[PDB]
C-alpha cells in the first residue's frame, strides 16, 4: 500500500505526486529537454498534396516531449483560432491524448459530455500536460488505463482489456491509450437534462483486428472519410500514430518486448527498481534500452536502425510522390469534365494507397519497431497509387491531357499552393488567438487551482511558426 492510499487531492496535477515519488517525477520532467520542432511538412512537403483539404496540411510537426504535448496542441494551427468555447475548427476530443485532466474531466462530466463541443470548450480546464494520472491509479500507484476507448478497441479486436492483461502487456497499453490509430464516431446521445447532444467520440478501429488491411476493411465497410481530399475529392482516410498496432507486428512486440522496455528502461539501485521516466529516444540510452538484450556495440546497433530508416524513407518517398501525382491527376482530369463514376476507382485506389502510405508513415517509430511491415505497406500502398495512376493515364487522354505533367510539390511553399492553404493567414489569425484568448485560459486555469505556473516554463518558446530560441 501507498503513501496516499486515500488519493491524491489536484491528482491531475503531476507536481501533486512529487512528495511521494520524486525521482520518477524528476525523469518526467525531463522530457522537457525533447524540445525539437521537426516540421515533417517541411521535410515532407508530399504530405501536404496528401492531406490537402485537411488541417494536417496546414502544420504537421515530428513528435517532442510529453512536456510540450498540451502546448502542443495549442499551438498547432490545426486547432485554429478559437474566440470562445464555441468556436474554432476542431473538437474536444483534441484534448484526450494531451492531458491528466482528461480523465479527471470524463470522471466528472461523463465520456459523451467530455467528448461534447468545440477545443475550445475546455481551454481553461485541460491545462496540465501528459501526467502521472494518465498512466497511474492515485491510490494504488498501479498502472491504469484512464480512457475507455482502448479497453473498447481491445475488446473489439478480441485482445483482453487492460485490467485482464499481465503486468508486461499493461507496460504497453498504457502508451496505447494515445500512441493508437483512431477516428472520431459521431455519436447522438441525450444528457441528464434530456438535452440532445452530439459528441464526437475517440474510437479505435480495430474491431476487424489492429492490421492496417483489416482497419481498411473496418472503414470502408462504414464508408468512413476523415476528410475529402481538396484536390482529388477522393474519400481520404488519415492514419494517426499506429504505434501500437505496428509494434504488435514487430518481432519485439512478438517477443513481448513492452513499450516500457525500451523507451523507460530501469536503473537497479539495490534493492529498489526504478523506471526511466523521461520517454524519449531510446538510442539517447542504449546501454538501458538495448544492452540487457543485445551484444556487440552501440554503434553498430544505431547504423542498423539507421539503414532501416533510410528505407522506409526511400519507399515513403516513392510512395507519397504517387499518391501526390494521383491527386494532382485526379484534380486535372476534374477540372477537364471526368465525372465521378469515371474516377471511383482511381479514387479508391488512391485511399487505399494513402491509408496504406500513411499507415505506415504515421508512426514515427514504426520504421523500427515494425520495419518489415512498413515497407510492406509503402509497397504496397504504392502499388495501388500506381494502379490509379494507370488509369488516370487513360482518363487524361480520354479528356485530351494525356501529355499532362503534375505540378511539382518539392518545397512546403509550392505544395501549399497546391493545396491551397494560406498558411500566412493561419498564422496571423493563430498568434491573435494566442495572445488573448490563450492568456485567458491560462490565467483562469492558474486562478482556480487547475494550473501551477512552474509547468509552464519554456513551455512555449517554439512552433513550426515561431521560435523564441530558448526552449
Ligand atoms: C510509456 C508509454 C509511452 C511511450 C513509450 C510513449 C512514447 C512517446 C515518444 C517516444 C514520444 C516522442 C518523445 C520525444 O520526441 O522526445 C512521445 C510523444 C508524445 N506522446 Fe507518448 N508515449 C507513451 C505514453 C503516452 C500517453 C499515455 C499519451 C497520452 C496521454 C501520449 C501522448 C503523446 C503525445 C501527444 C506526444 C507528442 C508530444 C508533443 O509533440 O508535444 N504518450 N511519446
Ligand atoms: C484532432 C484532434 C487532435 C489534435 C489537434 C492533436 C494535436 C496534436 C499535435 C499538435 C501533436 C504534435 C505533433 C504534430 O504537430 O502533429 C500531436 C501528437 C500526438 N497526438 Fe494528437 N491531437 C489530436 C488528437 C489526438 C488523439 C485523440 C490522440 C490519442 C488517441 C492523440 C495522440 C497523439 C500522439 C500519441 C502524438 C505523438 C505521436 C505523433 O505525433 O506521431 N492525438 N497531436
Ligand atoms: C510524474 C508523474 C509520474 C509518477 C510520480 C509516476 C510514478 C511511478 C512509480 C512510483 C512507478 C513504480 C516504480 C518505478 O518503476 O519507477 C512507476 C512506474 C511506471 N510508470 Fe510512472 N509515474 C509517472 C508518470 C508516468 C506516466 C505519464 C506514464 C505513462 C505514459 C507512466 C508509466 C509507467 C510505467 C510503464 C511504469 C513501469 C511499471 C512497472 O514496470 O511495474 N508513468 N511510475
Ligand atoms: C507500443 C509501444 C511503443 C510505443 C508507444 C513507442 C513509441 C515510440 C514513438 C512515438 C517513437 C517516435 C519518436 C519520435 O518521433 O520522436 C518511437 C521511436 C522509437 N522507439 Fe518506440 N515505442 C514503443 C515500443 C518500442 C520498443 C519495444 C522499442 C525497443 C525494442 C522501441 C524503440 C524505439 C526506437 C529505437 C525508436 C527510434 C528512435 C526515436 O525516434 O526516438 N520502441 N517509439
Ligand atoms: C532501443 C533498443 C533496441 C534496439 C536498437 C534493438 C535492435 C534490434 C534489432 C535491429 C533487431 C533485429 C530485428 C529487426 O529486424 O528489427 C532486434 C531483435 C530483437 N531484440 Fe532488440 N533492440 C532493442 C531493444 C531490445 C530489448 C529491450 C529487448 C529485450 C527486452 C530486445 C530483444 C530482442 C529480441 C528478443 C529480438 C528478436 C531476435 C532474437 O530473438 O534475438 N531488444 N533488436
Ligand atoms: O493529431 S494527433 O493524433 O497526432
Ligand atoms: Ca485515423
Ligand atoms: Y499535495
Ligand atoms: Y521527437
Ligand atoms: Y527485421
Amino acid at each position: 500500500k501507498t503513501a496516499h492510499s486515500q488519493g491524491i487531492e489536484g491528482k491531475a496535477m503531476s507536481e501533486e505526486w512529487a512528495r511521494y515519488y520524486p525521482r520518477q517525477f524528476d525523469s518526467w520532467k525531463k522530457t522537457k529537454e525533447s524540445d525539437n520542432i521537426t516540421d515533417m511538412l517541411k521535410e515532407k512537403p508530399a504530405l501536404v498534396v496528401a492531406w490537402a483539404g485537411y488541417p494536417f496540411s496546414k502544420d504537421y510537426n515530428a513528435p517532442r516531449g510529453h512536456y510540450y504535448a498540451l502546448q502542443d496542441n495549442i499551438n498547432t494551427l490545426r486547432t485554429g483560432a478559437p474566440v470562445d468555447g464555441k468556436t474554432g475548427p476542431l473538437p474536444s476530443a483534441c484534448w484526450t491524448c494531451k492531458s491528466p485532466d482528461v480523465p479527471r474531466i470524463i470522471e466528472q462530466d461523463g465520456e459523451l459530455e467530455y467528448f461534447t463541443g468545440k477545443w475550445a470548450k475546455y481551454g481553461d480546464e485541460i491545462v496540465n500536460t501528459i501526467g502521472c494520472y494518465n498512466c497511474h491509479d492515485d491510490k494504488s500507484a498501479e498502472l491504469k488505463s484512464k480512457v475507455p476507448y482502448l479497453d473498447r478497441g481491445l475488446s473489439a479486436a478480441g485482445f483482453k482489456t487492460f485490467a485482464e492483461s499481465t503486468h508486461q502487456e499493461k507496460r504497453s497499453l498504457v502508451c496505447a491509450q494515445c500512441h493508437v490509430e483512431f477516428y472520431f464516431k459521431k455519436t447522438e446521445w441525450k444528457d441528464d437534462k434530456g438535452v440532445d447532444k452530439t459528441a464526437m467520440v475517440v474510437t479505435l478501429p480495430w474491431s476487424k483486428g489492429i492490421s492496417t488491411e483489416q482497419m481498411e476493411a473496418y472503414y470502408d465497410e462504414i464508408n468512413f472519410a476523415d476528410w475529402t481530399h481538396g484536390i482529388s475529392k477522393t474519400p481520404m482516410l488519415k492514419a494517426q500514430h499506429p504505434d501500437w498496432e505496428l509494434y504488435k507486428t514487430g518481432i519485439h512486440g512478438q517477443k513481448g518486448v513492452s513499450c516500457a522496455d525500451c523507451h523507460m528502461p530501469y536503473t537497479q539501485e539495490g534493492a529498489v527498481k526504478y523506471s526511466d521516466h523521461k520517454v524519449g529516444n531510446p538510442l539517447d540510452n542504449m546501454d538501458k534500452s538495448c544492452m540487457n538484450c543485445h551484444r556487440e556495440s552501440e554503434q553498430k546497433l544505431k547504423d542498423i536502425v539507421k539503414q532501416k530508416f533510410e528505407r522506409k524513407e526511400f519507399l515513403q518517398d516513392i510512395a507519397f510522390d504517387n499518391i501526390g501525382k494521383a491527386h494532382l491527376e485526379t484534380g486535372k482530369a476534374m477540372e477537364l469534365g471526368a465525372t465521378d463514376a469515371e474516377l471511383k476507382e482511381i479514387r479508391t485506389h488512391i485511399r487505399h494507397a494513402q491509408w496504406r502510405a500513411d499507415m505506415a508513415i504515421a508512426g514515427h517509430g514504426s520504421f523500427f519497431h515494425a520495419p518489415e511491415e512498413v515497407l510492406r505497406l509503402l509497397a504496397s500502398g504504392n502499388e495501388e497509387a500506381q494502379k490509379a495512376r494507370i488509369k488516370l493515364v487513360k482518363v487524361l487522354a480520354k479528356y485530351g491531357a494525356i501529355d499532362y505533367v503534375a505540378p511539382d510539390f518539392e518545397t512546403k511553399e509550392k505544395a501549399q499552393k497546391l493545396a491551397k492553404v494560406d498558411m500566412e493567414a493561419f498564422i496571423a489569425e493563430k498568434l491573435k488567438f494566442k495572445q488573448t484568448l490563450e492568456q485567458e485560459w491560462k490565467k483562469q486555469a492558474i486562478a482556480k487551482g487547475r494550473l501551477n505556473p512552474e509547468s509552464l516554463k519554456g513551455v512555449d518558446e517554439k512552433s513550426s511558426y515561431y521560435d523564441k530560441t530558448k526552449k
